[PDB]
């Protein structure tokens, strides 16, 4: 008798739910109207919102709760991408309402499902406005009346795969999604002690619940895998002195056969049609043909970004191959891998539905005593890999650092000088590399910065490169005169925002606003995001990404937003460590953080504040020399990658 136990748990409350048609968060609407509360469900089909509306309001009135057409009510074309849709989401919910004291931010679509190496940059942005950006945005403005009245609720639909407190969970060809679920839970954890006493802000962060979609991902898969063997045949051709731009017409011949007895083919793409010839389903056109359209795209972007072809070496597939190109059987053999790997995490050996979700999530709204937690209404996995942050302890080897002796240094950053300074002097003086180029936003701040180390751009020794923001443009120039990159270190244009958090009295004109918060997101997580995909396409390079420090000021909502940022970008330094792990060109991800852990340990004398500097350049060092390949090592290959080092 669920239902029974349900009766006026929740008597007089009114709660919004995105996506709430269907899934999980049509089954929390559901059972949040049975507990009596006054419940606005919102998606984007008008119709699935309306006969799950009609369901509901049967079961109200079958419950014996009054005029129970009244208690559900519905706002379909709620997309939550469109971040100025949800002002309009939120002014029907109070015009029909009066209030709001629930928010369930239940929406979440599954993202681009690539690697970070091959993902649209604007594909990642809209993954990050549906399931990030859409929550702070209606948190923001429905808190005023919430804090007002008192009874107020937030709660943010995460997953295991946003991680949990201070431990990242890497997601291979989810990089988006992860950042999304990660950057929820962070949001809870970092705002609960602004939004509170009036205000408690949690997430639920369930398992796995229960073509079909194992098909779609193993298909995704089996071009992942293709693709990845031509890139890497096409590196190690390149590497024993072919021109990639030039083995591209006979490639896209596409015919396997003739590839692998062309003499005008290197031998590495020789030796892969053989094994391709004679592993692949002879059933398929993938055992004749080399690649597919989307394939073939891929395997082009990837080689213009990663500087290795130009846009004119572009060229269109020959033959097209004839569907099936991957068979039905192939396809099923790595969608059942795919599901057994899902079900073999599970403790309980069996998953729960979305009414078993539903029904703990509904229950533990009821407590009044918690915020800031990552609750789990479903529970018990085990994961292939989990990354912890931490502390550097230790220095980086002699050995590993002579290895950067005549490298190629790319430094990106802007109102960071002293950290950008002490980087390039260090690497310059102490390392010997060959040279240190510099990618700015301003160009104001290239001149500064040649000014105060106009000797080595005299030598040749610096350059600095404005792009004004556009990131990729300056890589491409670099990379086409100044030398190709080993270590490449990211920093943020921007500062943190000197904003609250909520409200001083009645007052939020100084809180945070949701185009800031979007901004934040942009420039503190896709800003390395953007730096992370092309680095990732450079043979040789080591990447490291570093999170701000707070203003000399330090306020408390500083260090939270920091610790946001940190927590948010280590779910896609996890995931692209892991994804380096595994695919060619190995290229290692790490991330620094220049905030500590707690408040108390953050720098507050100027040799404190020396000591973090020598720390800081110590860490950069340890993540940017040479690191192990999985050849060398399989264990340090992959520890050494997906990490985020306080300093
Ligand atoms: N294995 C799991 O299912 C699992 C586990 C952990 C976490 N989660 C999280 O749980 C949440 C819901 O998961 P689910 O499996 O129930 O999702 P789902 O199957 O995609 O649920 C679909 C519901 O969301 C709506 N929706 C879809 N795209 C939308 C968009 N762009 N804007 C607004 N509404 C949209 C749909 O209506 P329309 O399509 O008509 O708009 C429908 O109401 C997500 O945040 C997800 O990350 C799920």
């Amino acid at each position: 008798g669920w239902a029974e136990s349900l009766f006026g748990l929740h008597m007089g409350k009114v709660a919004l739910i995105t996506g709430g048609s269907a899934g999980i968060g049509g089954q929390i609407g559901r059972l949040l109207a049975l507990s009596g509360a006054h419940v606005m469900l919102a998606a984007r089909n008008a119709d699935q919102l309306e006969q799950m509306r009609a369901s509901i309001v049967r079961e109200v009135r079958d419950a014996s709760y009054p005029d129970a057409e009244s208690r559900v009510a519905i706002f379909p074309g709620s997309d939550v991408s469109d971040i100025d849709g949800l002002e309009r989401l939120v002014n029907h919910t109070v015009r029909v309402f009066g209030k709001v004291d629930y928010l369930i931010n239940n929406a979440g679509i599954a993202g681009a499902e690539e690697m970070v190496i091959d993902m649209p940059v604007d594909a990642w942005r809209h993954t990050l406005r549906a399931n990030l950006i859409s929550n702070y945005a209606l948190l923001r403005r429905l808190a005023p009346q919430m804090k007002a009245a008192g009874g107020a609720y937030v709660l943010n639909v995460s997953s295991y795969f946003g991680g949990e407190k201070y431990v990242a969970i890497p997601y291979p060809n989810r990089s988006d999604y992860a950042v999304s679920k990660a950057g929820q839970r962070a949001m809870v954890e970092s705002l609960a002690r602004f939004l509170g006493p009036e205000i408690q802000i949690n997430a639920i962060a369930p398992g796995p619940v229960e073509p079909g979609l194992f098909m779609r991902r193993a298909r995704l898969i089996l071009e992942n895998k293709r693709l990845n063997e031509v890139f890497a045949a096409l590196l190690a051709a390149r590497h024993e002195g072919a021109t990639i731009a030039d083995l591209l017409p006979d490639l896209f011949a596409n015919d396997i056969q003739s590839i692998a007895n062309s003499a005008a083919m290197p031998a590495p793409l020789r030796r892969l049609a053989t094994m391709l010839r004679e592993t692949s389903d002879a059933g398929g056109s993938a055992q004749s043909y080399l690649m597919n359209a989307t394939i073939a795209r891929k395997l082009l972007n990837r080689l213009e970004n990663g500087g290795y072809i130009t846009l004119h070496d572009r060229r269109a597939l020959t033959v097209e191959p004839p569907e099936p190109f991957f068979t039905e059987a192939q396809i099923e053999r790595e969608a059942i891998k795919v599901r057994d790997g899902i079900l073999g995490m599970l403790h309980l050996q069996r998953m729960p539905t979305e009414f078993d979700v539903a029904l703990a999530t509904v229950f533990y709204l009821a407590d009044r005593n918690v915020t800031g937690e990552t609750f789990h209404p479903s529970g018990g996995l085990r994961f292939e890999r989990t990354v912890t942050e931490g502390e550097l302890f230790g220095k980086p080897g002699q050995q590993r650092l002579e290895r950067l002796k005549g490298s190629v240094v790319y430094l990106i950053g802007e109102h960071l000088r002293q950290h950008l300074v002490l980087l390039a002097r260090t690497f310059l003086d102490e390392i010997h590399v060959a040279r240190v180029v510099l990618l700015t936003e301003t160009t104001q701040a290239a001149t500064d910065l040649a000014a105060e180390l106009s000797d080595y751009e005299a030598a040749g020794r610096f350059v600095v490169i404005p792009t004004c923001g556009d990131i990729e443009g300056g890589i491409d120039r670099a990379m086409a005169e100044y030398g190709r990159p080993g270590p490449v270190i990211s920093t943020p244009f921007r500062p943190l925002p000197d904003r609250a958090l909520s409200a001083r009295n009645g007052d939020w004109s100084s809180v945070l606003t949701t185009a800031e918060f979007e901004e934040l997101v942009e420039q503190q997580i896709t800003h390395h995001f953007r730096v992370a995909r092309k680095a990732g396409l450079i043979e040789g390079a080591n990447v490291t990404l570093v999170t701000p420090p707070t203003s000399a000021r330090s306020t408390s909502e500083e260090f939270a937003l920091a610790n946001f940022v940190k927590t948010t970008l280590h779910a896609l330094t996890a995931t692209a460590g892991a994804e380096s792990e595994r695919t060619v060109p190995h290229v290692p991800v790490n991330q620094v953080d220049l905030t500590r852990r707690a408040r108390s340990e953050e720098p507050r004398t100027p040799s404190e504040e020396e000591e973090e500097l020598q720390r800081f350049v110590n860490a950069v060092l340890l993540t940017s020399a040479p690191l192990p390949t999985p050849l060398e090592s399989r264990y340090r290959a992959r520890i050494y990658r997906g990490n985020a080092i306080t300093v």
